[PDB]
């Protein structure tokens, strides 16, 4: 039972002939960039093969001139209306002129989909019957076909220990606390005062401090107050550490986790530096600084935490709600199904963002949708929503019974 370090995690590469991963383990390489999407295509390929209306490459159809296939590819774009599609065997412009597809989750670019139709080589523009997304299977059969290795950290698989589930179903002593959170307002101080008031009595176990610790970003340019974004943020930490030290009931038996948001000093992202967490590391002894995103090494489960604006980007890019969002992220099996010219993902840690296999719980702290918790093929996906303008609301999750309770003060 630990917290997985993204900068210190392993790496696994897939082989289609052996259908398995190899012992892979500063700046990345070119091969990483190429094999990034290559690994994506072959992973989706094998994922399709696990589900056994046929299979055909682009070169097979372009070699002909007549027809009739459900092609696989990325909804990319070269020119206006020149929505091209690419597999590792050729490129082809596709059109959806007067198409009545299904009611998919959220069709977005940079996504590998399946479209049926005919070529019509006179203009060589493939037509679409219906656009569909690659289906995602349950975690049971998924973990059945992964093989016999370790994908979370313990190397083979030995999860046949009923004592794990029994002790978790009995030791209710380990509770998770989830609260956007700024630091330079009296309202924040008040909220934290009543929150810790609820926390000094009942000892929690794992604190999850969300991102966006400041209303403003970095890149300071005015030395009016003889300060900068760094110094201001440092003093904000000092104030938080002082309120934290006002009540020493905490850190006695509760572990904490910081998570950097989008406005602190491009994915993935290393945590808040030690130079700004010096005093809190001195006062406390149960601190950690995980990258965004990260995974909690839970003894029998795969919980992943990722804070970003998911709903705020899908609506600004569809061609022509909450379950649509969750359905999209789980079916594509990836956290950022977006082009690299849109969200620059670091070449080294693309595997970290990969949802191979299906995780147990994805903590998606959205900053533009309400708080919820729903199920979709088993993985209970949550959202705590905002924290201040929603009249001070927060969440508490039970891992054993998987209970989800909301707690509001106003």
């Amino acid at each position: 039972f630990k917290v997985i370090n993204a900068s210190q995690q392993q790496r696994f590469s897939y082989n289609p002939h052996k259908m398995q991963f190899i012992f892979v383990p500063f700046l990345p390489d070119i091969e990483d960039k190429v094999q990034m999407f290559l690994t994506r295509y072959y992973l989706t390929n094998d994922r399709v093969m696990r589900n056994e209306n046929s299979i055909t490459p682009i070169k097979n159809l372009l070699g002909r001139d007549a027809q009739n296939f459900l092609l696989l590819g990325l909804l990319n774009k070269n020119f206006k209306g020149n929505w091209s599609l690419e597999d590792p065997s050729g490129s082809v412009e596709i059109d959806i002129s007067q198409t009545i597809p299904t009611q998919g989750h959220y069709y977005v670019p940079g996504c590998m989909v399946l479209v049926e139709g005919i070529y019509y080589s006179v203009g060589n523009k493939f037509h679409v019957t219906s656009m569909t997304l690659p289906p995602g299977e349950r975690r049971e059969i998924t973990l059945e076909t992964i093989g016999n290795l370790d994908l979370l950290g313990i190397r083979l698989d030995k999860d046949l220990k009923i004592r794990l589930h029994l002790l978790e179903k009995e030791l209710t002593d380990h509770k998770f606390v989830i609260l956007n959170l700024f630091l330079d307002d009296l309202k924040i101080m008040t909220a934290l005062s009543k929150i810790l008031q609820k926390l000094n009595d009942d000892p929690p176990t794992l604190l999850i401090w969300q991102g966006s610790f400041t209303s403003v970003p970095v890149f300071a340019s005015m030395s009016s107050r003889n300060i900068s974004s760094s110094t201001q943020f440092k003093n904000n930490f000092d104030a938080l550490a002082t309120l934290l030290s006002r009540f020493d009931n905490l850190t006695e038996n509760t572990t904490m986790i910081f998570i950097p948001g989008p406005n602190d000093l491009t994915l993935p992202q290393d945590p808040i530096p030690s130079a700004f967490t010096k005093k809190i590391n001195k006062v406390c002894k149960n601190v950690v600084w995980s990258s965004n995103p990260t995974r909690i090494a839970y003894l029998s489960q795969e919980i992943v935490i990722f804070r970003d604006d998911l709903s705020g980007r899908f609506k600004r890019h569809r061609l022509e709600e909450t379950r649509k969002l969750v359905k999209t992220i789980l079916d594509q099996g990836h956290l950022s199904p977006f082009l690299d010219s849109l969200r620059p993902i670091s070449w080294d840690l693309d595997h970290t963002l990969t949802l191979c296999p299906i995780p147990s719980t994805m903590v998606l702290c959205d900053t533009t949708s309400a708080q919820f918790d729903l199920t979709y093929n088993g993985c209970k996906v949550i959202n705590p929503g905002s924290f201040i303008n929603r009249r001070a609301r927060y969440m508490e999750y039970v891992p054993s019974s998987k209970k989800t309770i909301q707690e509001e003060i106003y």
